């Protein structure tokens, strides 16, 4: 997250943080991911394509820091792996860029809610908020474009979903961008998802409540004119997620 503020993990208890263990032992964080349901996992086909064996990763919820113990914090293993059949990748884009991780524990047993552990909404078909509306985004990616570190806490900000229109126009994305896709962005540019980001979730009020409007997908940088993040348009992909559940 470039820009933005550091926060913990019961502001946004849904997020899911995910490793790859290393031939040889190491653990590397990966990507972020959103808590659907106590045995569920939403997160980007991009993040697990080059490694695609559930074996190799670590899920845990309730974490606030990247390489320290978070207290009241759940470690899993995944389940089930499953990415899209219909995942493609252009230069930037990635399009149908959405993954479910069935997680389970050690011991058998799925997540267990709690004040830093909880289940985020899933939009109502084909319903996002309007243009300019302010959405959440979390995770542990790069706090500047040009770092090798990734931040140790946790960090959020705010974002404006851009229009359709707007993002299609050629000096956005043109046709990079699809309809299963959604824009967001500062009107200053000044904060944005990152490398890192990968995964986690975009999260805006509808109908009254927190939902899981997109999925950090691509962005040509980080907070550049004109570029804006693209996420997974959440709401198209209803009936892959209801299925594969
Ligand atoms: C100009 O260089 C460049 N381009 C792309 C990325 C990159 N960006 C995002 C991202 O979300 N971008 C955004 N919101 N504008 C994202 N979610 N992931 C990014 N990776 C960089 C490597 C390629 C794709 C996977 C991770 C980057 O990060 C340091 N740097």
């Amino acid at each position: 997250i470039i820009g933005g503020e550091f926060t913990t993990i019961e502001n946004q208890p849904w997020f899911a943080a995910i490793y790859r263990r290393h031939r040889g032992g190491s653990v590397t964080y990966v990507c972020g991911g959103s808590l659907i349901s106590p045995c569920w996992v939403i997160s980007a086909t991009h993040c697990f394509i080059d490694y695609p064996k559930k074996e190799d990763y670590i899920v845990y919820l309730g974490r606030s820091r990247l390489n320290s113990n978070t207290q009241g914090e759940m470690k899993f293993e995944v389940e089930n792996l499953i990415l899209h059949k219909d995942y493609s990748a252009d230069t930037l884009a990635h399009h149908n860029d959405i993954a479910l991780l069935k997680i389970r524990s050690k011991e058998g047993r799925c997540a267990q809610p709690s004040r830093t552990i909880q289940t985020i909404a899933l939009p109502s078909m084909y319903n996002d908020p309007q243009f300019g509306t302010s959405c959440e985004i979390t995770g542990f990616g790069k706090e500047q474009s040009t770092d090798y570190l990734y931040p140790e806490q946790l960090k959020m900000t705010v974002v404006k979903l851009i229009s359709h229109r707007e993002c299609q126009q050629p000096h956005y994305y043109g046709s990079e961008v699809t309809t299963k896709m959604l824009c967001a962005a500062d009107p200053q540019w000044k904060t944005d998802s990152c490398q890192g980001d990968s995964g986690g979730p975009l999260v805006c009020s509808l109908q009254g409540r927190m939902t899981l409007t997109g999925i950090v997908s691509w962005g040509r940088g980080c907070a550049l004119k004109d570029k804006p993040g693209v996420y997974t348009r959440v709401s198209h992909f209803l009936p892959w997620i209801r299925s594969h559940t």
